[PDB]
């Protein structure tokens, strides 16, 4: 449990450092070791909760680096995970967003980024400026298609 929290930490610190590939495998563990400790639990009870919610932060710095990577799927996957369990977490949003866009994920970015400026009306900026590559990246591949 505190074997977990160490590698989280191990893993913030690869992040800072702009070393990606191992803050993920470092996070990833901290993941398979909060697993097996869940897995112990009655689920679905109040500690089951407890201990499932510090995926959070692992899922979250996780699908941040799989976007820093080259990873649309997996930084999609991670940011999901986080949505499972706080729906409108602005962060998570954005990240999928960025991810979905990037993956040409047209109509799915853009709920998203809704979704986003709905729960998070000071996104507005940020939202206004992906939406942005949203709508003109659709007016490219729908003239490269009437072509």
């Amino acid at each position: 449990l505190k074997s977990v929290e160490a590698l989280r930490q191990k893993g913030n610190e690869l992040f800072v450092q702009k070393d990606y590939k191992e803050a993920i495998d470092a996070y990833r563990d901290a993941l398979t070791r909060l697993d097996t400790l869940i897995l112990r639990e009655k689920p679905g009870e109040p500690e089951w909760v407890e201990l499932d919610r510090k995926n959070i932060p692992l899922y979250a710095n996780m699908s941040q680096c799989y976007l820093n990577i080259g990873d649309l799927h997996e930084a999609e996957e991670t940011s999901s995970e986080v949505l499972k369990r706080e729906e409108t977490n602005e962060k998570a949003l954005f990240r999928r967003a960025k991810a979905r866009i990037a993956a040409w994920k047209l109509d799915e970015a853009e709920e998203d980024l809704k979704l986003l400026l709905r729960n998070h009306p000071a996104a507005a900026s940020v939202v206004a400026r992906e939406m942005k590559i949203v709508t003109e990246r659709r007016a490219e591949k729908k003239a490269d298609s009437r072509v």
